[PDB]
């Protein structure tokens, strides 16, 4: 698994269930190609979106659909979504986790690139 | 001022100077049009990107160069920019400040709309 | 003003007003003494908790009073207060805001500290 | 596990190896009596702190060493320490997760409370 997601709530301090998540990898011509995509878990945590073969060195956008999560939860929030934006390179640590911590009005997130 | 932008440096504790800002508006036919853009000052502010007339209701993107800031100080960060993605003024005219906090490997973003 | 403190509720996208602040000093002995304290204004601000003179060397706590302020707006939070420790003016006379982002389960607290 | 601290690095991306915590509940007299301790992991984690038997309601502090993990590692810091101050309750989900995340001048602290 290179490429892992983690999102947290912080209005109800648990993980955020049944997020969308889109990926995407940045073309030649500079346009976003879908690359990826799945829905968190119980555990808030999206998996095997990729491969090791796959995951090539590139420019790619993580999409963190959270305006349809706070709806869902009868919230009304202020971004159309969580949008990640990063080099993915070959001699930086091997694992990536996108981490995001959602608020209504606010999001943090944090990359945690390891072995 | 309906659109401002004020960014702090985690690393160093203090306002995060000359970040470059590009805003966007997404266009009828759905693309990203350039709407507005600008540097921070020595206070990590950015003023005067637009006038009330022409901050109509829509889908803005606020893109703030973190990755141009972090290199120019011998850092090499994680994220290529920060994307703050947003529908403005549905309700009526509203007055909105991004505010952003930047470490090399994290950042976070916050949204105060107030109604003037 | 060499020590203000400004807050944020990341639920509401507004500042947070009426959050109680209280600052202690530890003493020789190792206790924590009462130093200043005070509530944010309609902006989310806090100023004129003490003055350059009274603003000596220390470590400085400032607990934000985080449980009351969610209350007060029928939500149960998870923290009892954020509690912001640093030492304060070791290297001379400094000017310091601390900023603090509130969400029910969790919060951040940046430093922005400048030398006038 | 009841309780557990996970720490991440934003400077690095990296989990926070090697920060000392301290755990202290509230005593009847309103003094922190000191209650767990111990070093984050190579993974930034830290378990096994109490059991379900010992950790009862109550008003606890988590004190994460961050002044001595960022002198370590040459970096000029802000914070003493981060303090994460809190009520344990029986009827929220059980197992508690403190998480940090640290900047040498910002922290955040976010409680992830589940089954
Ligand atoms: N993370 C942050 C918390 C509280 C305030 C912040 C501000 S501001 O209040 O100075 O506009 C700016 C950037 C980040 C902040
Ligand atoms: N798993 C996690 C550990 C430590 C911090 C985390 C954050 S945070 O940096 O925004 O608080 C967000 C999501 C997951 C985290």
């Amino acid at each position: 698994c290179p490429l892992m997601v983690k999102v947290l709530d912080a209005v109800r301090g648990s993980p955020a269930i049944n997020v969308a998540v889109h990926v995407f990898r940045k073309a030649a011509d500079d346009t976003w190609e879908p690359f990826a995509s799945g829905k968190t878990s119980e555990s808030g945590e999206l998996h095997g979106l990729t491969t090791e073969e796959e995951f090539v060195e590139g420019i790619y956008k993580v999409e963190i659909d959270t305006k349809s999560y706070w709806k869902a939860l009868g919230i009304s929030p202020f971004h159309e979504h969580a949008e990640v934006v990063f080099t993915a390179n070959d001699s930086g640590p091997r694992r990536y986790t996108i981490a995001a911590l959602l608020s209504p009005y606010s999001y943090s997130t944090t990359a945690v690139v390891t072995n």
